[PDB]
């Protein structure tokens, strides 16, 4: 799906 | 699925 | 905090 | 906190 | 706290 | 505390 | 405390 | 205390 | 936080 | 099913 | 099932 | 079935 | 499913 | 933070 | 933040 | 899916 | 999809 | 998809 990362 | 990652 | 919506 | 929605 | 949603 | 919902 | 509900 | 509910 | 949204 | 992981 | 796991 | 775990 | 992951 | 909008 | 949008 | 990295 | 990436 | 870098 849709993807979001915060490091 | 949709994915979220909070490092 | 971080955000992401999958409508 | 961090905040993940799937509608 | 964090906070998933699965509608 | 942390919230997990599954509608 | 922490929370899940599987509706 | 932590929550776990299954309607 | 940072945001991403997919309408 | 949905999967919510608070370490 | 659906998943919370709290560490 | 659905699964929480509270360590 | 859906995944949400907050180490 | 930073934005990202997908209609 | 930076800003980018896809209508 | 669509892609956001926080770095 | 569409690409945002924050270094 | 449509590309932006922020280095």
């Amino acid at each position: 799906g849709n993807n979001q990362q915060n490091y």
